[PDB]
């Protein structure tokens, strides 16, 4: 689990969104595994606006923050899971590292702010859904 709180927005994995998130929906994309909902209180996270390929992510299944190098956001085939059939997921970045399903929502951060959240894993890889292209998260 995990979310990003920026301005009056909440960003979560689409597969973990609550009834309140869907009732207060701003934008969602199944192919990205992302959902953004509105909030009443202001958040404190800052979204990175950059092309960094190194950062640190939180892995709940190790209680550890790991420094990683990661690939640029791309269209990647993701095997079937409890929440989606086998499909291509867009805006996905991979790194060599540990990830289990309940690690989804863990933040990946660089020197500029939040880059994305854990979304995929297995086979010694970890995948992150990028949020740096969602520029509207910085306004209104
Ligand atoms: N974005 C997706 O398609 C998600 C949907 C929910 C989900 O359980 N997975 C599998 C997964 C995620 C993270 C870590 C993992 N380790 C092994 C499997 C695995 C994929
Ligand atoms: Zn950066």
């Amino acid at each position: 689990s995990g979310a990003i709180y920026v301005g009056n927005y909440r960003v979560v994995n689409r597969h973990l969104a609550t009834h309140n998130d869907w009732a207060n929906l701003v934008w969602e994309d199944s192919s990205r595994d992302l959902l953004v909902s509105s909030t009443t209180a202001q958040g404190c996270d800052t979204i990175a606006r950059c092309d960094c390929q190194t950062g640190v992510y939180y892995c709940s299944s190790r209680r550890k923050h790991y420094p990683v190098s990661f690939s640029k956001p791309s269209l990647i085939f993701v095997e079937a899971s409890e929440y989606y059939p086998a499909r291509y997921q867009s805006h996905l970045m991979l790194a060599v590292g540990h990830s289990e399903p309940g690690d989804c929502g863990g933040i990946l951060r660089c020197q500029h702010g939040v880059v994305g959240i854990v979304s995929t894993g297995g086979n010694g890889l970890v995948g992150f859904a990028d949020v740096r292209d969602l520029l509207w998260l910085d306004e209104e």
